């Protein structure tokens, strides 16, 4: 539906299936997919994908594919694949289920690689990476959808309940609403940031966007932006008041990610609104210990002018200064020493 279009900004190759619907048919593809395959969605939608099949298709992978479909379990297979026409091409194929359907499996996204000529070794390892990322991708456009969908219907159910005068349903769906939506806005600025895009951040804060949403890891819109190098992203997110000292579970405060992908000005505009300078993660790393350790020497005097404690250990008992020396930084364990 509203589902369809989004899934056309992604342009790589793959399909979504329903398992809940009848011998799992397929209810979209890509352009890449239908290209390959010189299909068209008339032609395909509403059809289980074993016209891919021929004879040269390997009969015990169809049954690890078959298996890890009844299991709900994901699989990475490289098998043959029968176009219209009947030409054979390599298809090396990842399977993953979407769950949360109430924390459950509503569909199966299947990323196949650009490719027809069978991979190997490391070449294909990689090939593995990009199609299990291209599907992660997937699954949070999917939920989204899900998400947009729910309130779509809520909003429906307070329409027809506020016609029917029925003023205490109205007020039991406008509160589910409310968490539903800022459940929903919070996914939106966590990839809104994470894909650096400026202007939803900007649209979203502005629909009361809660900047300190986390993901399932402790990870807020701020950790992105930091990770990724986003200034003007971090900059807005400060200016919507969003916790400069969020850690993660890895005790990584989005300072700590400026310092490791040396993102100099980003360290710079976070210590300027109050980032405590000597936060540890789980492993007493400062990040002091970590631009020191790495090699960024801009990132340890920027530290400094703003506190860096010189004689923080972690928990190997390591300061700045012992772990520069460790990675033969000669330069900034000497600037460690004038500041000691």
């Amino acid at each position: 539906g509203d589902l369809a279009t989004t899934l056309e900004r992604i342009e790589k190759n793959f399909v979504i299936t329903d398992p809940r619907l009848p011998d799992n048919p397929i209810i979209f593809a890509s352009d890449s997919f239908l290209q390959l395959t010189e299909y068209s969605r008339e032609e395909i939608l509403g059809r289980n994908a074993r016209f891919l099949q021929g004879p040269e298709t390997d009969r015990a992978t169809v049954r690890k594919i078959r298996d890890a479909i009844d299991n709900q379990t994901e699989v990475t297979v490289q098998l043959i694949n029968y176009t219209k026409s009947g030409k054979k091409f390599w298809n090396l194929f990842h399977l993953q289920p979407m769950r949360d359907q109430k924390g459950d499996v509503q569909y199966f996204i299947g990323v196949q690689l650009d490719g027809t000529e069978h991979v190997r070794g490391e070449l294909m390892e990689k090939g593995i990476k990009e199609i299990k990322q291209t599907a992660e991708e997937i699954a949070e456009a999917a939920l989204l959808a899900a998400l947009k969908q729910q309130i779509k219907e809520i909003e429906e159910k307070i329409k027809k309940a506020e016609d029917n005068g029925d003023e205490d349903k109205v007020k039991e769906l406008r509160e589910k609403l409310d968490k539903l939506r800022k459940a929903y806005l919070i996914l939106a600025l966590l990839e809104a940031a994470k894909k650096g895009q400026i202007e939803e951040v900007r649209r979203l804060l502005e629909l009361g966007a809660d900047a300190n949403g986390a993901d399932g890891t402790g990870t807020t819109p701020l950790h992105l932006a930091a990770y990724s190098g986003h200034l003007e992203i971090v900059e807005v997110l400060l200016k919507h008041g969003a916790d400069v000292d969020a850690s993660d579970v890895f005790g990584y405060t989005p300072l700590h990610l400026a310092a490791y992908w040396g993102h100099l000005e980003i360290v710079e505009v976070l210590l300027k609104n109050g980032a405590d300078v000597n936060a540890m993660d789980s492993d007493g790393m400062t990040p002091l210990h970590l631009a020191a350790k790495w090699g960024y020497l801009e990132i340890v005097e920027v530290l400094l002018k703003h506190g860096a404690d010189v004689n923080a250990q972690d928990k190997f008992g390591k300061t700045p200064f012992d772990l520069a020396i460790d990675n033969g930084n000669e330069d900034i364990a000497e600037v460690l020493q004038k500041a000691a």
